[PDB]
Parts: structure tokens; sequence; C-alpha cells
């Protein structure tokens, strides 16, 4: 099932030169490739870089899925007041397609999450649902 933890086990699971290749290239923005800059923070932090990776996180700081990934997997204690958890949907669906494009994972979990995203924006009416099924149109 696609998730945080799951996205996590493919980088461990991808090997330390893999690593390394998506550390130099994510560093560098790409037009058309959202959630490269979430992707990057997560390889420094399973390549066990956390100061480069806390650095990465603060400059995302706006986003809640880098909010969430700064504290329960980066260590930041929260400064703000308490936040209830976000829907992490969205990101994990464009998490899962550079991991598929860089061939680490097959398309169907992909698949799985852009279905599972679209199903979680339909439970409250998103105003964003247009969007994200045209992305997943187009992606998968």
């Amino acid at each position: 099932g696609p998730s945080l933890p799951s996205a996590f086990d493919i980088l461990g699971a991808a090997g330390q030169d893999k690593l390394l290749y998506l550390k130099h290239k994510l560093k560098t923005p790409r037009p058309g490739c959202q959630g490269q800059d979430l992707l990057h923070a997560m390889v420094l932090l399973k390549l066990g870089q956390e100061t480069e990776a806390r650095i990465s996180l603060e400059a995302l700081k706006a986003d809640a899925v880098a909010r969430l990934v700064a504290r329960q997997w980066a260590g930041v204690d929260s400064t703000e007041d308490p936040e209830e958890p976000p829907d992490v949907s969205w990101a994990v669906a464009r998490l899962y397609h550079l991991l598929a494009e860089e061939k680490l994972c097959p398309a169907s979990l992909r698949d799985v999450a852009y279905q599972e995203a679209v199903r979680t924006l339909s439970s409250r009416d998103d105003h964003r649902l247009g969007e994200l099924q045209d992305e997943a149109r187009n992606r998968c």
C-alpha cells in the first residue's frame, strides 16, 4: 500500500549508489517535477545526512507534509501551536511518480497512490479535485 514509510523503504532498497545519484540530481529543479524538493530531503534522511536534510525541510516549512516529515522523521521539534496531522495522499502520489520514473518501484504503485488521492479529496469535496484528476490522468 502506497505510504510515507513504504516510500523511505524503497529509498533504502535502492542502495547507497542510487541514493547519492538521487541526492546530486534532485538538488536542481526540473520543470513539471512536483515533489522533487521533498524527495531530495528524504534521500538525505535515508543517507544519514540529518543536518543537510533539516536545512532543506526548513526551506519548505510552508508545506504541511514537509512540516510532518521534519518533525517525525528529521527530529525537528515544533515551535508553532500543536496542529492536527495533514493529508499526505497527494504528496505520496507525486513522490511515488518520481520513484516509478527512476525505476525504483512499479508504475502500478503510483496508480494506487493517485487513485487513493482522488478518493480522499472526494470525501471532503475539495476545490482542487479537478487539478489532481488532470495530474492523475497525465502521470498515470
